[PDB]
Order: structure tokens, then sequence, then C-alpha cells
């Protein structure tokens, strides 16, 4: 779909695979070990520098199994890679457990998914056209069946 | 519009709605009733298995107006769910408050939206093109100026 | 490009910019004070109202800077602002630290990133296609 130039700039830096053939991501690894303790984030590197192909940005998305079987996910998810960055990928891990984190060198502990983006031209008004949901939010709909 | 094949595995299980015409997500019901206890984490079983189309992956994302209210959110937001995957939708929600917190059965816990998703292929290179932003990040644009 | 019409409702709001050329986000300045004390929530006004072209959604989501240095992020990041919405734009965001956050008029708290909308149609079926993950997930492939 598109073209991604990847610097390795670490002597542990893994090029990202997909890790099954339908998957939205590819994981990405750590090139150093970092402890993380109970309340506390990391910050992890992946060792990588990247140049995306005009048009797209990558998204630093949460694992499922290391939220669920450790409260360790990444806290500013969806981290957001911009097209123009070309600095190292960072991951903030946050521990939101009671136990210490361990990240080992090449753990898989953060996902990179790919998406379009779309530019936004604003175009200031005195007022806008009516919907149903009109102002309603957080919580307008419901939560109980 | 894509189609998504949708299989109920739990008797509890119901099918997803965009609770508004205009709606991103369709709300995620969950199947059991589930404690979830301050500062801790509990999964939540949808009782669906889905046969997205070709072409796009599912995000589960937090609703706004639990995490406003209730301080409960996904853990792993935005949730990626693969194109391949087959197995039972399931959340994980933490409570950050200090408050116990009750899912009942039929409650809408998260929302579900569908994106397009983008391979990648990498090309490794031994320098990178130069941008404006160049390796700035993690706050390297400011806060207040 | 798509386009975004814009109501300000607030004297202090301000358009949203992209603050590099390449940037996804543009970001989004709170219109009054806000402080949210040490593992709280702080509802955080916008001061704006928008129609998005249909077709399209905003996500709001956190700033790295801010998650990394203070442990102040977007509750419900990625936020999802319908289509549909007229309300004013409102972000929701945590301090997990130990330490009271301020927010001050004009800080940039979180960014808004547009995303193209995709509409499913349901289709109930008794079976689904197999594929090589299958029912694999939440730490199926493993860490190391
Ligand atoms: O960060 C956000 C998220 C949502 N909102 C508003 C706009 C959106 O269209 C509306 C509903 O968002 P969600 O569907 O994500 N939240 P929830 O399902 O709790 O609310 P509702 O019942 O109104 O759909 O809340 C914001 O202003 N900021
Ligand atoms: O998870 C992340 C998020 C961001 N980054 C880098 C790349 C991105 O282009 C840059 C800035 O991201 P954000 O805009 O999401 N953060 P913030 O607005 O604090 O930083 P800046 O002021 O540089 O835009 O930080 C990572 O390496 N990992
Ligand atoms: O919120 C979620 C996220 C994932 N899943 C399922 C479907 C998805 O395809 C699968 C794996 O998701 P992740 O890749 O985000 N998690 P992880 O990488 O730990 O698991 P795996 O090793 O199976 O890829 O878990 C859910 O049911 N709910
Ligand atoms: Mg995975
Ligand atoms: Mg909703
Ligand atoms: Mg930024």
């Amino acid at each position: 779909a598109m073209k991604i130039k990847i610097q390795k700039i670490h002597p542990n830096a893994l090029i990202p695979k997909y890790q099954t053939d339908g998957s939205s991501g590819f994981d990405l690894h750590a090139v150093e070990e970092v402890m993380i303790k109970p309340h506390s984030v990391g910050l992890v590197k992946i060792g990588i520098c990247l140049s995306l192909e005009v048009g797209y940005e990558l998204q630093v998305r949460t694992r499922s199994g290391l939220a669920l079987n450790h409260q360790v996910m990444v806290l500013n998810s969806p981290g957001t890679v911009d097209n123009d960055y070309r600095g190292e990928i960072k991951v903030i891990l946050a521990n939101l457990s009671d136990k210490d984190f361990k990240v080992q060198v090449g753990d898989r502990i953060a996902q990179g998914v790919v998406q379009k983006t779309y530019k936004a031209e604003f175009i200031e008004c005195e007022q806008l056209d009516e919907t149903s949901r009109g102002s309603g939010g957080f919580g307008s709909t419901g939560v109980s069946k």
C-alpha cells in the first residue's frame, strides 16, 4: 500500500513485522532493557527512525495481552507519529499495576498501525447546520440496554 | 458502506448499533455482569465473533460519558481488532476511580469503529530525507507558546 | 483535504493549527483554567463547535510531551467526535500523577486528527470463514 524508509540507529533495532497476515499493525521491539516501577511511566526506545510516504501517519497502539495481564499500556495511545518526524521512535509505557514491569531487549511492547491522513481546512461560520445528535455527548445516548 | 458478518456465541449477545445517525462507532454490549474494583481491570465479553470485509479493521474505543463520570476506560484504547481475527470480541475495562464499578448485562461499555487498513513495506536506508520538524517530538512545539 | 465549519462560542476560542507542516493533528487550546488534582479527571472546554464534511470524524488524542512529563492524558483517547455532533468540543484530561496539574487558558492539551469514517452493515451468520490467526488474541503471538 505504501512505503516506509527505515534507518536503524541501535544495534538491536528490528524492522517491524506484521505478526499475522491480516494484522492491522506491526509490533515494535525494545532495543534496551527498562524497568518500570508501579504507577509510573518509562520511555522505551525502538532504535529506528522513519520516513513514511507522504499522506500517511503511524499510530503507536497498546497491545491487548500486556494491558490485560500486566496493566501496562501506551499512555498516549494512539501515539501520533507525524509524517514529518525524523527522530527516533519511542514508546511511553505506563505501568498501572502494583508490580514492577521489566522490558527486555527484543520485547514487543507496542504496535504501529499506518493510517492515511486527511488535512482539514477550517471555515469560520456564525451558525452550523442542525442535526438530531445536536449538542448531545458524554453519555447522551445512555449506558443500560 | 462495508459489511460485517456477525456470529452471536452467547445467549445475551446483541448486534451492535450506531446510536445516532452520524455516530462513528457502534456500541458494544456486555453479556456478563462484572464488578471492577478501584484501580483494577476487568475483562468484559461481548459474545460476538466478526468477519469484517477484507481491507478493514475494528477499533475498540472508550465511551466519553463513562470516562468522564466514572473514570472508566478501555485500557488498550484504541483496541486493535484485526481483519483476520475470528475469536470473541472482548473489552479490557480499567477503573481508575476510587469506587467500585459494576458492568450489568446489556450495558454499552465501549464502541467499535471501522477503519480502512494500509499495509507498510519497509525499505532500510542509511539516511533519511530532512524535514523542518526533524527529530523534534515529545513537546518540541510547546504547550502555552 | 476536507472542510470543517467552525463556530467560536467563547471569547478565548482559537481556530486550531497544525503545529508543523507534516503534523497529523491540530492542537486544541483551553478557553478556561482548570485545576486537576492527583488521580482525578477534569473537563477542558475548547469553546468551538464543528461541522465536519460528511464522511469524516475527529479523533481527540493525547499529546506525548504532557503524557511523558506530567502523566496527563486524554482519558478516552482517541476521543470520538461524531460527524453529527454540533456541541462544544471538550477534552477529558486525566492526571495519573501525584502532583496537581493546572490547565491555563490557551494551553494546548490535546490534538484533533481527522479520519474518514466507514459505516458497517451487519449480516448475521451461523458460521464464519476460517483464518490462520483464528481465535488467537491477547498475547497469542508472544512478547519475546
Ligand atoms: O473527546 C471527546 C469525545 C466525545 N465528545 C462528544 C462529541 C461526540 O460526538 C459525543 C459522543 O462521544 P462518544 O460516542 O465517544 N461518547 P458516549 O457514547 O459516552 O456519548 P453518547 O451517548 O452521546 O454517544 O461526545 C467530545 O466533545 N470529546
Ligand atoms: O508515541 C509516540 C508519539 C510521538 N512520538 C514522536 C513523533 C511525533 O511526530 C512527535 C510529536 O508527537 P505528538 O504531537 O503526538 N506530541 P507533542 O505535541 O507533545 O509534541 P510536539 O510538540 O513535538 O508536536 O513525537 C513518538 O516517537 N512516539
Ligand atoms: O480490544 C481488543 C483488542 C484485541 N482483541 C483481539 C482481536 C485482535 O485481533 C487480537 C490481538 O490484538 P492485539 O494485537 O492488539 N493484542 P496482542 O498483540 O497482545 O495479541 P496477539 O499476540 O494475538 O496479536 O485480540 C480484542 O478482542 N479486543
Ligand atoms: Mg498483536
Ligand atoms: Mg456514543
Ligand atoms: Mg504535537
